[PDB]
């Protein structure tokens, strides 16, 4: 599609914060709204610029990347329209492991819409 990305979420400890950077490409000016389908996900909003491009870098403390409450294997998502409320147009993908062992852990969503 116009609309990709990838999304790296990093933690060092069990319960520890995690960190999630990346960019999401060929977006419409303005703030997409940015989580993790379901409950308990909720990344806020990217910003893209002129040049579509959302650079994003956050630390999130409610996410995990281990427990009952992992987003590993769960479905990113940000909506391709522009501005809060709801949206059925998605960029997504799925919250895959990229290494793990033995407390820390690294995962990756290659984040792909429609077009």
């Amino acid at each position: 599609a116009p609309v990709q990305g990838i999304i790296n979420f990093e933690q060092k400890e069990s319960n520890g914060p995690v960190k999630v950077w990346g960019s999401i490409k060929g977006l419409t000016e303005g703030l997409h709204g940015f989580h993790v389908h379901g409950a308990g996900g909720d990344l806020g909003n990217v910003t893209a610029d002129k040049d579509g491009v959302a650079d994003v870098s956050i630390e999130d403390s409610v996410i995990s990347l281990s427990g009952d409450h992992s987003i590993i294997g769960r479905t990113l998502v940000v909506h391709e329209k522009a501005g809060a409320g709801a949206g059925s147009r998605l960029a997504s993908g799925v919250i895959g492991i990229a290494q793990a062992g033995a407390g820390a852990t690294k995962a990756v969503a290659v984040l792909k819409g429609d077009g």
